[PDB]
């Protein structure tokens, strides 16, 4: 069984809505720090995104940003809140990091090879939920609800939505990720989609891949 599937092992929290602020990159951050934080002390919580949207300037809170941003703040800072400490409200403020509220740690972090997928397997079955973006802008990926989800139309060089990779599989003999979104327990499959792999980087979600180092 080449397959692994983090939820069951307890690397991944509840699924999160991000509202009305464009913020997918800070909960695809947390969650990958949340899945290290379980793999390196046995034990995860929620870590802060709002945290990430306020003091991460070399993003833009609500317009967007990057990961690895993300997870350089983290280990400058020496740390990143947890939800219970600095809690998501939708909408940019001023940073307002305390470490007293320090939740988490990073040590640095790699971006995978842009475009391989059979190295994102790797890093995915050795480290753990990987940070992804992908094209999330077609219909066909907004309704979701089920199956192996390939669209020819996605486009690799557009990645605009960032997004949590979980594990990876295969379902009735198509390969899959298994994907955590931001839009809520509504959207998907629970929160979740599988998305198709190994077929030609498929939306992109080998281009833009990365993990913290913990
Ligand atoms: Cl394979």
């Amino acid at each position: 069984p080449d397959s692994v599937d983090y939820r069951k092992k307890g690397y991944v929290t509840p699924v999160k809505n991000q509202g009305q602020c464009g913020s997918s990159w800070a909960f695809s951050s947390v969650g990958a720090l949340e899945g290290q934080l379980k793999k390196k002390t046995g034990k995860l919580l929620n870590l802060s995104p709002q945290n990430l949207v306020d003091c991460v300037s070399e993003n833009d809170g609500c317009g967007g940003g990057y990961m690895t941003n993300a997870f350089q703040y983290v280990q400058k800072n020496r740390g990143i809140d947890s939800e219970d400490a600095y809690p998501y409200v939708g909408q940019e403020e001023s940073c307002m990091y305390n470490p007293t509220g320090k939740a988490a740690k990073c040590r640095g972090y790699r971006e995978i090879p842009e475009g391989n997928e059979k190295a994102l397997k790797r890093a995915v079955a050795r480290v753990g939920p990987v940070s992804v973006a992908i094209d999330a802008s077609l219909t066909s990926f907004q309704f979701y609800s089920k199956g192996v989800y390939y669209d020819e139309s996605c486009n690799s060089d557009n990645l605009n939505h960032a997004v949590l990779a979980v594990g990876y599989g295969i379902q009735k003999g198509n390969k899959h990720w298994i994907i955590k979104n931001s839009w809520g327990e509504n959207w998907g499959n629970k929160g979740y989609i599988l998305m198709a792999r190994n077929k030609n980087n498929a939306c992109g979600i080998a281009n833009l891949a990365s993990f913290p180092k913990m």
